[PDB]
C-alpha cells in the first residue's frame, strides 16, 4: 500500500525497505501476501443476470407478437372471441414460439460467455520482477505480486500494477493509458515527484497504472498499489455500457425486417379491407361490429403469421454460436462482428515475424573479418548449435568446437551483443526451461553469448538459473552502460553507449555499441574490425559482407541477419541530445564493423496449408514485415506465397522502392504484390488502406507493437497470444494457441453464418408466402375460408419456430469455401431467390386451397360437389339458388378446414428440409446433416398430432381427419414441394451466377 506518487523515489524504496536493484525477499514477500492479497480482481462474476438475457424481447419484431397477444387478452376478456374458451389458448399460440426461441437464445449466449471465460482464464498472465532470490529479472504470475517489488516494464507490455517509477531505461516512456484517463494519444513520464496528494491521474506522470501499455520505452518501478487498490481497480462497478450497439449485419437484417413490417401491414389491413362485405354474414349473427372484430382478428393473426418472430434471436443465437466455435479454436473475439466480418475478407495481411514465424530465435550462423588485402576479404564463419534458448550449445569452425575467446573479433562480437540488449534469460523452475524475457532477437544474442563464454568463466557448478545469465554479467561487469539510444524503426538500429567499469582508467575510452539491420549499419560503418586491428571500410569488404548476408539470407535456412558494430571514439556526452530520437543515427555514425549474426526463426507448422485454403477460397494473403527482402521472399516461398521459381521483381517491394512510386503505383502495388518489407509501421498501415480503397474487406494479423496501426486501421484485426498486449489491444480477434489455422476456420464460420442466415429468411418467407397468398387465392378465387383466427396461430407456433432456428445449426455448405468472397454491398435478397420465394410460396398457397377443395369436390367422405364449386356459397338456410340443395351447411364443416392446416403444416416442414443448402441437393446434401432440425418437424408433427386426436383439444381448434387416407392425401400433394425446390437448385447449379 502507497497512498503517494507524491513521495520520491528513494522514500518509497525506504518505505518497503527494498533494496533498488535486488527487490523483494521471499520472506518479505510472504508478509506482502498475507498484509495485501494477491494482485487480482475478485470480481471475475456475474456478467449478464438470468433475467438481462430473458429481456431480449425488446427486439425489432418480438414486440409486435407481444402486443399481438394482448388485443387477444382484451378480445377475450369481453366473454367472447367467437367461440369462448378458444379467445384464452390464442395468448398462450404466441407467447410459446416467443418463450421456444427466447430459451434457445439464452441458452447459447450462457453458453457462449462460459466458454469465452474459460479461454480467457486459461493461460495466466505474467510480471517481471527483480527478487532478491535472482540476480537477474525473473517471470512470476502477475497475481503474485506484491506492493513493494521491483518491476520492470518495456514497449508492448501492460502494465501489471499500480507502479511508482523509479528509473527509466531509455530516453523516453510513453504510454497508452486510454482504458483508464479517456487520453487518445500516449503520454510522456518521468521519475520527479509529484507534490499534489490532491492531483487526478492525468497529472501522476511518475507513476504506471495498472492494465495500461507502454507504447515506447523501458522502466523500472517499485509496485504502489495491487489488486482492489488498483487505480483501474476501484471504478470497474462502474460505467454506462462502455457497451455497444449491434453488427452490420444484424443491423441489415433488423433493417430489412422493418420493411418487413411495412408489407405484412399492408396485406393485414387489405385483408380486413378485401372483406368485411361478409360482415353481415349469418356467423356472426350480422351485426354491424362482430364481424369487424373477427375479420379484425383474421388480419392480426395473419401478421403474427407472416412477420419472422425468430429473426431476431436466430442471429443473436448464430453469433453467440461462432463465437462459442471460436472459443472452442483457442480464439478470443473481443468485438463480435469479427467473424461475419472476416466472413467476406478478400485480402489477409500478415505480419512475418511472430505470426507467420514462431519467433522461436536462435543464432546459428555468425562471422567476423579474417583478412583484408586489396580488394581481398575474407571471412571468419561459424556455426552454432542449440535451437532453444538455453545456453547449451557449441561453437564451431571447421565442424571443430573452438573456444570463442580465442578469437579477439568474437570477444567484441559478444560484448556488443551482450551490452547493446534490453532482454534477458529466466529459468522457469516447473516447466523447466529457459525463458525469454522481452524481445526474442535480442534474447537469442543473450542465448549466443553464454554459448561462446568469451572469457572463460567457470559456468559448469552452477544452478540452471544461476547459468541462465552468467556470461552476460561477466561482460557488464567490464563496461558501465551510461545509456541507450533505443531501438527505432528508421533507422533500423539500437545503441548503448558505455565507459570501463571500476573507473579504475577513467579515460582510455568510452565506446558506444550498435546492432542492426545490416544495410543500414554497414552503410554507416567507415571501418572494419580485424581481430584488435581496424581498418578503412572498401567497397570490396562491404561486398564480400553483404555477399554472405544475402547468401544466409536466402538460402534454405532462411537465415534472419543482424549486424554489430562499434564506435571507437564517440562523441561527448555533451554533445549529445537525448531529447530528439532523430538525431540517434547520426550519433550512430563513423562506425568499425564486427560482425554479423544469423537466426533462425522457423515458420510456423500450419501456415503453408492455411495459405492454399485461402487462395482456393479466394482471399490473397500478404507479408508485410521490417526484415530484410531477400529473407523475405525466401520465407514467402518456404510458405507458398510465391512459388519456389516465380519471378517476383514486380511483387515485392521495400518501403523504400514503394516509397519511390507515385501514389497512384503504390495503389496498384498493393493488388499485385504479396511481399513487402523493410517496411515501418506507417507502411502497414498505408498498405491496409490502399487494399482498402478497392472497396475490400481487409484482415491484418500481428504480435507487435509495429503492427498495431494496421491492425487499427484493417476491418478485422487479429492479434497473436504470443505477441504484445498493445497489438492484442488493438485487435478484434486474438488467437490464444498462436494457431493461424483458425482464421481460416472463422472465415469458414462468418461464410456459414451468412448462409445459415439466408436459408432461415428463404424457409420463412417461401413458406409464409403460401399462408398469405391461400387466404387471398381463396378470397378471390370465392371459396369458403380455409381457415381461423387460431389455426392461423396454429401453423405459426408449429412452423415458425424451432424447425426455423434449428436452420441457424445447419452445417457448412459442401463448397461454401471454394467460392470467392462475398462483397458486403451485395443485395441481401438477390433477384433470383425472390423469384424461387415466390414459386415456392405459390405451391405452397394453392396445394393448400386445392387442399380444402378436394375435400369437397373429388373427396368421398365429402360431398361431391365435383367441379365448379357448384359455382357459388350462396345456399345459407334451407335450399337455395337451388343448385343441387343436397347438403346444407357442410361449409363451416372442421372437415376442409383441418386438411389444409393439416397440408400447411405438412408442407412447410417438407421446404425446411429444402433449407438446409441453397443449392445443394437433398442427394448430396441429405437431411440427417442437420438433426437439430429433424428433432425440432417431429416435435411440431407431434405436436400437430396431438391437437388433432386429443379429445378436448380438437374442439378448441376444431375436429380432426381421418388418419389412414386423409393423410396420404395431405402427404401426397406437400411432399412435391420438395421435388420443385429440387428442380429450381437445379436451374441456379447447372445454369450458375451469384
Ligand atoms: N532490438 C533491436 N535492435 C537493433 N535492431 C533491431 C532490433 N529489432 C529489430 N532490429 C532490426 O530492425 C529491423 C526492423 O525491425 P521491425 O520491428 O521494423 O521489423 P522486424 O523484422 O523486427 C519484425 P516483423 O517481421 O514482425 O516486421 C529488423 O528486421 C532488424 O534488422
Ligand atoms: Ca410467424
Ligand atoms: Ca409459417
Ligand atoms: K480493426
Ligand atoms: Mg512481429
Amino acid at each position: 500500500m502507497e497512498a503517494a506518487h507524491s513521495k520520491s523515489t528513494e522514500e518509497c524504496l525506504a518505505y518497503f525497505g527494498v533494496s533498488e536493484t535486488t527487490g523483494l525477499t521471499p520472506d518479505q514477500v510472504k508478509r506482502h501476501l498475507e498484509k495485501y492479497g494477491h494482485n487480482e480482481l475478485p470480481a471475475e462474476e456475474g456478467k449478464s443476470l438470468w433475467e438481462l438475457v430473458i429481456e431480449q424481447f425488446e427486439d425489432l419484431l418480438v414486440r409486435i407478437l407481444l402486443l399481438a397477444a394482448c388485443i387477444s387478452f382484451v378480445l377475450a376478456w369481453f366473454e367472447e372471441g367467437e367461440e369462448t374458451i378458444t379467445a384464452f389458448v390464442e395468448p398462450f399460440v404466441i407467447l410459446l414460439i416467443l418463450i421456444a426461441n427466447a430459451i434457445v437464445g439464452v441458452w447459447q449466449e450462457r453458453n457462449a460467455e462460459n466458454a469465452i471465460e474459460a479461454l480467457k482464464e486459461y493461460e495466466p498472465e505474467m510480471g517481471k520482477v527483480y527478487r532478491a532470490d535472482r540476480k537477474s529479472v525473473q517471470r512470476i504470475k502477475a497475481r503474485d505480486i506484491v506492493p513493494g517489488d521491483i518491476v520492470e516494464v518495456a514497449v508492448g507490455d501492460k502494465v501489471p500494477a499500480d507502479i511508482r517509477i523509479l528509473s527509466i531505461k531509455s530516453t523516453t516512456l510513453r504510454v497508452d493509458q486510454s482504458i483508464l484517463t479517456g487520453e487518445s494519444v500516449s503520454v510522456i513520464k518521468h521519475t520527479e515527484p509529484v507534490p499534489d496528494p490532491r492531483a487526478v491521474n492525468q497529472d501522476k506522470k511518475n507513476m504506471l497504472f495498472s492494465g495500461t501499455n507502454i507504447a515506447a520505452g523501458k522502466a523500472l518501478g517499485i509496485v504502489a498499489t495491487t489488486g482492489v487498490s488498483t487505480e483501474i481497480g476501484k471504478i470497474r462497478d462502474q460505467m454506462a455500457a462502455t457497451e455497444q450497439d449491434k453488427t452490420p449485419l444484424q443491423q441489415k437484417l433488423d433493417e430489412f425486417g422493418e420493411q418487413l413490417s411495412k408489407v405484412i401491414s399492408l396485406i393485414c389491413v387489405a385483408v380486413w379491407l378485401i372483406n368485411i362485405g361478409h360482415f353481415n354474414d349469418p356467423v356472426h349473427g350480422g351485426s354491424w361490429i362482430r364481424g369487424a372484430i373477427y375479420y379484425f382478428k383474421i388480419a392480426v393473426a395473419l401478421a403474427v403469421a407472416a412477420i419472422p418472430e425468430g429473426l431476431p434471436a436466430v442471429i443473436t443465437t448464430c453469433l453467440a454460436l461462432g463465437t462459442r466455435r471460436m472459443a472452442k479454436k483457442n480464439a478470443i473475439v473481443r468485438s463480435l462482428p469479427s467473424v461475419e466480418t472476416l466472413g467476406c475478407t478478400s485480402v489477409i495481411c500478415s505480419d512475418k515475424t511472430g505470426t507467420l514465424t514462431t519467433n522461436q530465435m536462435s543464432v546459428c550462423k555468425m562471422f567476423i573479418i579474417d583478412k583484408v588485402d586489396g580488394d581481398f576479404c575474407s571471412l571468419n564463419e561459424f556455426s552454432i548449435t542449440g535451437s532453444t534458448y538455453a545456453p547449451e550449445g557449441e561453437v564451431l569452425k571447421n565442424d571443430k568446437p573452438i573456444r570463442s575467446g580465442q578469437f579477439d573479433g568474437l570477444v567484441e562480437l559478444a560484448t556488443i551483443c551482450a551490452l547493446c540488449n534490453d532482454s534477458s534469460l529466466d529459468f522457469n523452475e516447473t516447466k523447466g526451461v529457459y525463458e525469454k524475457v522481452g524481445e526474442a532477437t535480442e534474447t537469442a544474442l543473450t542465448t549466443l553469448v553464454e554459448k561462446m563464454n568469451v572469457f572463460n568463466t567457470e559456468v559448469r557448478n552452477l544452478s540452471k538459473v544461476e547459468r541462465a545469465n552468467a556470461c552476460n554479467s561477466v561482460i557488464r561487469q567490464l563496461m558501465k552502460k551510461e545509456f541507450t539510444l533505443e531501438f527505432s524503426r528508421d533507422r533500423k538500429s539500437m545503441s548503448v553507449y558505455c565507459s570501463p567499469a571500476k573507473s579504475s582508467r577513467a579515460a582510455v575510452g568510452n565506446k558506444m555499441f550498435v546492432k542492426g539491420a545490416p544495410e543500414g549499419v554497414i552503410d554507416r560503418c567507415n571501418y572494419v574490425r580485424v581481430g584488435t586491428t581496424r581498418v578503412p571500410m572498401t567497397g570490396p569488404v562491404k561486398e564480400k559482407i553483404l555477399s554472405v548476408i544475402k547468401e544466409w539470407g536466402t538460402g534454405r535456412d532462411t537465415l534472419r541477419c543482424l549486424a554489430l558494430a562499434t564506435r571507437d571514439t564517440p562523441p561527448k556526452r555533451e554533445e549529445m541530445v537525448l531529447d530528439d530520437s532523430s538525431r540517434f543515427m547520426e550519433y550512430e555514425t563513423d562506425l568499425t564493423f564486427v560482425g554479423v549474426v544469423g537466426m533462425l526463426d522457423p515458420p510456423r507448422k500450419e501456415v503453408m496449408g492455411s495459405i492454399q485454403l485461402c487462395r482456393d477460397a479466394g482471399i490473397r494473403v500478404i507479408m508485410i514485415t521490417g526484415d530484410n527482402k531477400g529473407t523475405a521472399i525466401a520465407i514467402c516461398r518456404r510458405i507458398g506465397i510465391f512459388g519456389e521459381n516465380e519471378e517476383v521483381a514486380d511483387r515485392a517491394y521495400t518501403g523504400r522502392e514503394f516509397d519511390d512510386l507515385p501514389l497512384a503505383e503504390q495503389r496498384e502495388a498493393c493488388r499485385r504484390a504479396c511481399c513487402f518489407a523493410r517496411v515501418e509501421p506507417s507502411h502497414k498501415s498505408k498498405i491496409v488502406e490502399y487494399l482498402q480503397s478497392y472497396d475490400e474487406i481487409t484482415a491484418m494479423t500481428g504480435d507487435g507493437v509495429n503492427d498495431a496501426p494496421a491492425l487499427k486501421k484493417a476491418e478485422i484485426g487479429i492479434a497473436m497470444g504470443s505477441g504484445t498486449a498493445v497489438a492484442k489491444t488493438a485487435s478484434e480477434m486474438v488467437l490464444a494457441d498462436d494457431n493461424f489455422s483458425t482464421i481460416v476456420a472463422a472465415v469458414e464460420e462468418g461464410r456459414a453464418i451468412y448462409n445459415n442466415m439466408k436459408q432461415f429468411i428463404r424457409y420463412l418467407i417461401s413458406s409464409n408466402v403460401g399462408e398469405v397468398v391461400c387466404i387471398f387465392l381463396t378470397a378471390a378465387l370465392g371459396l369458403p375460408e380455409a381457415l381461423i383466427p387460431v389455426q392461423l396461430l396454429w401453423v405459426n407456433l408449429v412452423t415458425d419456430g424451432l424447425p426455423a432456428t434449428a436452420l441457424g445449426f445447419n452445417p457448412p455448405d459442401l463448397d461454401i469455401m471454394d467460392r470467392p468472397p462475398r462483397s458486403p454491398k451485395e443485395p441481401l435478397i438477390s433477384g433470383w431467390l425472390f423469384f424461387r420465394y415466390m414459386a415456392i410460396g405459390g405451391y405452397v398457397g394453392a396445394a393448400t386451397v386445392g387442399a380444402a377443395a378436394w375435400w369437397f369436390m373429388y373427396a368421398e367422405d365429402g360431398p361431391g360437389v365435383t367441379y365448379h364449386q357448384l359455382t357459388h356459397f350462396m345456399q345459407c338456410t334451407e335450399d337455395h339458388p337451388h343448385f343441387e340443395g343436397l347438403d346444407c351447411e357442410i361449409f363451416e364443416a372442421p372437415e376442409p378446414m383441418t386438411m389444409a392446416l393439416s397440408v400447411l403444416v405438412t408442407i412447410e416442414m417438407c421446404n425446411a428440409l429444402n433449407s438446409l443448402s441453397e443449392n445443394q441437393s437433398l442427394m448430396r446434401m441429405p437431411p440427417w446433416v442437420n438433426i437439430w432440425l429433424l428433432g425440432s418437424i417431429c416435435l411440431s408433427m407431434s405436436l400437430h398430432f396431438l391437437i388433432l386426436y386429443v379429445d378436448p383439444l380438437p374442439m378448441i381448434f376444431k375436429l380432426k381427419a381421418l388418419d389412414l387416407t386423409q393423410w396420404l392425401m395431405v402427404l401426397k400433394i406437400s411432399l412435391p414441394v420438395i421435388g420443385l425446390d429440387e428442380i429450381l437448385k437445379f436451374i441456379a447449379r447447372n445454369y450458375l451466377e451469384g
